[PDB]
């Protein structure tokens, strides 16, 4: 293919001519993305271009991480790969890559912010998160940073997950993130990720956010306030003295009861984040089980909720030199397949 040039964000990008009047859309994890018209297939596409790919290990292995997790991803509600490209002739001159998926072009917060969303509308909202996070939970990843601006909508209210699994070695917000995670607690599981739904899903339906804290312990203190004082269990998960001893040493407080907070909500909107929002992560309820409580009725669909392929994640414990892992993502970009434009069929 014949490539070309363009300054985008400061930048050269150099992109085949396939990939026609780019606009910037914003910085991704590691890159920033623009929108284009694919010529091939008069799709609109959204093409990162990753920031400083093999700059030293922590981003070459990034880099890595980021190609083979989204070449992994087959769900209508994850970002997924379309298309990955480099003006790169050779493994020698390979200092650049991009990634394709379809255009989605707003964020959550674009929609709450200036609509009273439907109850129903609010369903199918949390529904697709929910059926995303089915699906890379069951490949063993956990996205641990879940939140309104990391949920890519499209115009017609379609969803997808997107910078999950990323971070092993800008200040974001953490008002989504749950407590075992932003306090540094000693282990969590893939329910991390349902404490960030309960959060976004209240504040999809009341329109205020749920924990706004200035800092840790403001941000402690209001979930305390609905979930009320953990037992003396939850301790054992915290490795931090001071931190045990001041949680400990808190004012008992009672656990609200979300019918009061929720107010007008309807009930099943209710008792699903009586479900999502506990502190006991082994209590918590999963994203599968989500799927089938009757909030989601007339939506969920067994037959259209499906698991991932199993995800060899062996790499993440490897240290490997820079060229190692700049070579292996040179491989894993020569040998992308691109996926049929139609993947789907109606149903029965
Ligand atoms: N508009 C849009 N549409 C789809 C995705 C993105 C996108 C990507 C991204 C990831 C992989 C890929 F291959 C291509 C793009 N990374 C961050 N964003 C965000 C850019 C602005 N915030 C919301 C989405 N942006
Ligand atoms: N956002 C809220 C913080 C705190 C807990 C609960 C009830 C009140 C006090 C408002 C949610
Ligand atoms: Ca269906
Ligand atoms: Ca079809
Ligand atoms: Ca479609
Ligand atoms: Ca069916």
């Amino acid at each position: 293919p014949t490539f070309y040039r363009q300054e985008l964000n400061k930048t050269i990008w150099e992109v085949p001519e396939r990939y026609q009047n780019l606009s910037p859309v914003g910085s991704g994890a590691y890159g920033s993305v623009c929108a284009a018209f694919d010529t091939k297939t008069g799709h609109r596409v959204a093409v990162k271009k990753l920031s400083r790919p093999f700059q030293s290990i922590i981003h070459a292995k990034r880099t890595y991480r980021e190609l083979r997790l989204l070449k992994h991803m087959k769900h209508e509600n994850v970002i997924g790969l379309l298309d990955v490209f480099t003006p790169a002739r050779s493994l020698e001159e390979f200092n650049d890559v991009y990634l394709v998926t379809h255009l989605m072009g707003a964020d959550l917060n674009n929609i709450v912010k200036c609509q009273k969303l439907t109850d129903d509308h609010v369903q199918f909202l949390i529904y697709q998160i929910l059926r995303g996070l089915k699906y890379i939970h069951s490949a063993d990843i956990i996205h641990r940073d879940l939140k309104p601006s990391n949920l890519a909508v499209n115009e017609d209210s379609e969803l997808k997950i997107l910078d999950f699994g990323l971070a092993r070695h800008y200040v974001a917000t953490r008002w989504y993130r749950a407590p075992e995670i932003m306090l540094n607690w000693m282990h969590y599981n893939q329910t991390v990720d349902i404490w960030s739904v309960g959060c976004i899903m209240a504040e999809l339906l009341t329109g205020r956010t749920l924990f706004p804290g200035t800092d840790h312990i403001d941000q402690l203190k209001l979930i305390l306030r609905l979930v009320g004082t953990p037992g003396a269990e939850l301790l054992k998960k915290i490795s931090s003295e001071s931190a045990r001893n001041y949680i400990q040493s808190l004012a008992q407080m009672p656990k609200m009861n979300f019918a009061n907070v929720f107010i007008g909500a309807n009930p099943l909107a209710v008792d699903l984040l009586e479900k999502m929002l506990v502190l006991d992560s082994d209590k918590r309820i999963t994203a599968a089980q989500a799927l089938a409580h009757a909030y989601f009725a007339q939506y969920h669909d067994p037959d259209d909720e499906p698991v991932a392929d199993p995800y060899d994640q062996s790499f993440e414990s490897r240290d490997l030199l820079i060229d190692e892992w700049k070579s292996l993502t040179y491989d894993e970009v020569i040998s992308f397949v691109p996926p049929p434009l139609d993947q789907e069929e109606m149903e029965s």
